[PDB]
């Protein structure tokens, strides 16, 4: 039936479990070792060209990227209205925030991460200073963005229901979080927009999709091959 | 009534237009020059704080992201189905490409514009060999990427008829050639692609929404003014 691969140390892959186990949707979990290299594979090059996660199998259907999955979703399991809105301009806010975050947060939350922690702990390999204050400086803009544009006085992103974008919006900055970054510290507007989505969410489903990042600090240092391997793929990942 | 804010140098403003055009879409055409820095004016921001193009303003409705305002055409005005597929795979299909792009294709695509002519020519700054081979080299990637990923042998990057997908792809690719790239020289399946787009689309109409790119290479010199205004933005732009 559906294949669902995914890794839940990233972030597409987490809103896509998520949002599948929040609408009881079957799917077949595939979990593809990111820190092992397991997307890397020709097993997984078989499945995804690309050599990417998340990915979706349905029969002979394949498809990635998580704003087209979770779209793909939504229209096929005829999930509730209130992920993706019928009134035209709620459903234009939902696409627009979900255009507007791969190029900003996503770019900002995983630089984060990376810059942080992943580079100088997993991969042995120190991070300038200069490189992570213009990398923390990034993320507070795109927090401020987040906040000014989208959730503004709401109490969601793009009205007083969770939508999708939230959901995206919200593993997004997750990854800041498990690299010890002051995310919701000082944003009281952020901080109680999340205990709204968690809740929306199911907080044990959202606890139990975050596991992996929130550890992510304390995976072993790869060995030299896996540190090969895993370079060109993170290096790509942040630009 | 419906209002859109464009500059045909810019690659998402094309694709919009050009949708509109070929639609009949009644609208105001609002143009804001980026060369003259009209998108960092107070006036601009008024209309989108976020001072990119294009923006849409339809009443007390804004909107951003060309991605999204494409969706909103699209169904406010009922267009044809063509564009933005009823059967789930193959919209599926035009949301991927739509999501992959941004970081991909779109960036491949501005990088080489402003490494090979914008910077040298419009605004007075060497580029050094290095990097310019180095984006150059990235652009060829991301245009095997195009091939092997969405054209395959296809009519169209979706399927057998043209989308949203296609358009987008175009008017990204039109950078690189304005640039005086080799982007559909040694590239026939691209190149026949091209000549499909281009009838689908109606030719006058593309030749009219590429008329600023084709003629970036004659741009004036910025004036210092200008280039202090401008310069912040076309860092953060390429990055």
């Amino acid at each position: 039936g559906l294949e669902l691969y995914l890794d839940l140390l990233s972030q597409p892959c987490r809103a896509v479990y998520i949002f599948a186990k929040k609408n009881d949707i079957p799917f077949e979990l595939r979990i593809v070792d990111l820190i092992k290299g397991q997307h890397l594979s020709d097993a997984f090059a078989q499945v995804n060209p690309l050599k990417k996660v998340p990915a979706l199998k349905d029969g002979d259907f394949t498809l990635t990227e998580s704003v087209a999955i979770l779209l793909y979703l939504t229209r096929k399991y005829k999930v509730p209205d209130y992920w993706y809105p019928q009134d035209l301009q709620a459903r234009a806010r939902v696409d627009e925030y979900l255009a507007w975050q791969h190029t900003t947060l996503r770019r900002s939350c995983l630089r984060a991460l990376w810059h942080k922690v992943m580079f100088p702990v997993f991969l042995g390999e120190p991070v300038s200073p200069q490189t992570l204050a213009a990398t923390l400086a990034e993320l507070d803009v795109t927090l401020q963005l987040l906040e000014d544009k989208f959730l503004q006085n709401k109490a969601f992103l793009t009205g007083p229901h969770i939508s999708l974008a939230d959901l995206v919006a919200i593993t997004e900055l997750m990854h800041p979080v498990g690299a010890g970054c002051q995310v919701f510290e000082g944003r009281p507007k952020l901080a109680t927009w999340r205990q709204r989505v968690e809740a929306a969410v199911g907080e044990d489903l959202f606890q139990e999709a975050h596991e992996v990042i929130l550890k992510a600090k304390d995976f072993p240092p790869a060995d030299p091959t896996i540190k090969q391997k895993l370079m060109p793929w993170v290096l790509a990942m942040i630009r």
